[PDB]
Order: structure tokens, then C-alpha cells, then sequence
């Protein structure tokens, strides 16, 4: 029953991050052999809509950005309306409701596995240093936990 | 399947908790029914005693403690030597070269299941608030994971 075993962990992790830092969603966001991205697991505010089991490509991942990843790479964004993001990357998280959001690798295998993220849905949020090192290692001790497991 | 899972969080706990601390030991003790300690998982630097595998039967934990600790104590000794404890005590911490240590509990299904404990051996150390959180926080996340793993 090593499946449903999977599944409990990416849970405790998205109620876990979403508990820490108090934020409006939580989710993990896996990658298959394309790198397209599927929502395994999420927390969300009531009011908010569930990306749950939502898949969405995005080809920055794969085009530039995964051994980057790999190697610690974040994406920390207090105001995605400022951030010079273009139209494409916007209406992809229009859907969604995304105002300001934290993205931390999930590294398994010495693989990019996915992404854990945190989402404020209509407020932009200054995500502090303790709040990065904090959900960070969250990503870490779960990636380490699903290492191990096999 | 259930041994070999448990086993795998209990490598990830002890070999993340030394990294985190960058201190010379990091062990689980695991409680019986009579909260006799066994040491079922460590990580330790190079040099000194392996505790692995040890049977500890310390019965300040049945007698004294276990209530305490099942609503969250943490206990932080920055030199046992300086502590006020009894020869008894000491002779258990004297063999693995212990001079300072982190106890922080691990409650699964509101139960005292174990104890997750940093050493270090080469000098005394004052813990500080941020590793306190941090480690407390490891073992929590641990916790958490092996309660959703039934
Ligand atoms: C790279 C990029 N995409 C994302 C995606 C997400 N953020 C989230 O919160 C979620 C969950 C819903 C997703 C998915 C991030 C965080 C990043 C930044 C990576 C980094 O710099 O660390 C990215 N994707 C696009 C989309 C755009 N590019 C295209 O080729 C096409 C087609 C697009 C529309 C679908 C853009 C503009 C970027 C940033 C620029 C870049 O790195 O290439
Ligand atoms: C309570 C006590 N024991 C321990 C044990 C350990 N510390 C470690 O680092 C390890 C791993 C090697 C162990 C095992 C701790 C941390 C504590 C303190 C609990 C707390 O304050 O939260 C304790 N045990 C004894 C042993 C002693 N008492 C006896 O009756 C007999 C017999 C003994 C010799 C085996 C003592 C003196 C204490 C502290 C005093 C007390 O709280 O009662
Ligand atoms: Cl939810
Ligand atoms: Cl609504
Ligand atoms: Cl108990
Ligand atoms: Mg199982
Ligand atoms: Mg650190
Ligand atoms: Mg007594």
C-alpha cells in the first residue's frame, strides 16, 4: 500500500506549509517525463477555488529552469503584478486567484521531482527570510522522507 | 512493510536533525510499553561512540516525566557536567562522550512514542531559540507522517 502512502505525505506537507505560513493555498505541483506540472495535493482557504488534480504545462520549467531548481533555486514574488511577468504566465494563474507566491524544489533521486508552493490570492505578502528557510526545509525533510520510502 | 516504513521517517529524522544542528549526534529513542528507551536510529559524526542499537532503561521518564513531555516540554542542557545530576544519570551520558543535549518529544495519536535527541560531544553548547524551533519542528513533521502512515 505504498501509493496511498505517497499521498499521505504530499497532505501533511500542504497542511503543514499552509498552517506555517498562514497563506490562502498550499499545493504540490509534480512533474511527468515532459515536465508538465499535475496539482497531486492541496490545502486552500474556503473561497478560494481547489486547483486540485488540475494540470497545467508551463515550458519555463523545462526550457531553463530545472537543473537551476536542482541546484536551491526559488521563486519568492511579493506583487506577481509587478514582477514583468508576461501575459501568458499571468492567465495561467488568473484561474487560480495567485496576488503573491513562493515556489521551493522538491529534490528526489538528485531529480526535480516537483515544486511546493504557497499562494496569497488577493494580497500581495513580503515573504520574510525565516518564512523561506521554514517552508524550504519543510520541502527538504519530505523529499528526504519520499527518498527513502522508494 | 510497517517496520521497514517507520525505519526509513527514523533515518530521515536523525540524518536531517545533524544536518540541521551540525552537532556530533542525533538519535531516536523509541519507548516500550514500560517507556524502556531503545536507540533504533542515529546519526553521528566520525570519531565517536556509535549509541545505535542501545537498550537504555532510565525510569525518570515513566516515574517523572511522561506527562510533561507528551504536552511538549523541551529540555536544553548546555553542559550536563554543570546540571545538577546524580552520578546515575551521568554514568548513561559519560559513555558516548555527551556534554551538551536538545530532548524534544515525538507524540503519535496523543501518545508519548519516543524522544528525538541532540548531542554534542566535543564541548558544551548553548542551544539557541531558532534550533530549538527548528528541531522541534523536525520532530513534529516526523510525528505528523508517522500518524498518517497506519
Ligand atoms: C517560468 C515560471 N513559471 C512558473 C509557474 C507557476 N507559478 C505558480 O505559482 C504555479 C502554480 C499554479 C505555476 C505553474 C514560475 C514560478 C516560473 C518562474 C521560474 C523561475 O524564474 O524561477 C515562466 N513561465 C512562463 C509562462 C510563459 N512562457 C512560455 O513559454 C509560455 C508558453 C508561457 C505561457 C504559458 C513565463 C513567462 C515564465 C517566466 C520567464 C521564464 O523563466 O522563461
Ligand atoms: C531523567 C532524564 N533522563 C534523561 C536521559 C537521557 N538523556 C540523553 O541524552 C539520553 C540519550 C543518551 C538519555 C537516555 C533525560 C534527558 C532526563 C531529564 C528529563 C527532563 O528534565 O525533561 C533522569 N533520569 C535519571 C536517572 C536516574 N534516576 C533514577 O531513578 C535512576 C536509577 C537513575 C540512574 C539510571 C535522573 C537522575 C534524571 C533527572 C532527575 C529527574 O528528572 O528525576
Ligand atoms: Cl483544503
Ligand atoms: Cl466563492
Ligand atoms: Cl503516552
Ligand atoms: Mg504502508
Ligand atoms: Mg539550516
Ligand atoms: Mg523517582
Amino acid at each position: 500500500s505504498e501509493l496511498r502512502d505517497r499521498q499521505a505525505i504530499f497532505e501533511t506537507l500542504v497542511a503543514k506549509g499552509r498552517e506555517l505560513l498562514a497563506c490562502d493555498r498550499v499545493i504540490v505541483y509534480a512533474f511527468d517525463d515532459n515536465y508538465v506540472g499535475t496539482v497531486v495535493a492541496e490545502s486552500v482557504a474556503e473561497g478560494w477555488p481547489q486547483a486540485r488534480d488540475q494540470v497545467i504545462e508551463d515550458p519555463c520549467f523545462r526550457e531553463h529552469w530545472v537543473e537551476a531548481y536542482r541546484q536551491g533555486r526559488i521563486q519568492a514574488t511579493t506583487d506577481i503584478f509587478k514582477a514583468g511577468l508576461t501575459e501568458c504566465h499571468l492567465n495561467q494563474l488568473r484561474p487560480l486567484k495567485v496576488r503573491a507566491n513562493l515556489v521551493v524544489p522538491m529534490v528526489i533521486d538528485d531529480q526535480l521531482f516537483g515544486l511546493l508552493i504557497a499562494h496569497q490570492a488577493s494580497e500581495p505578502r513580503q515573504w520574510q527570510e525565516i518564512e523561506i528557510d521554514q517552508f524550504s526545509e519543510l520541502a527538504s525533510t519530505g523529499s528526504l522522507v519520499l527518498e527513502r520510502l522508494h
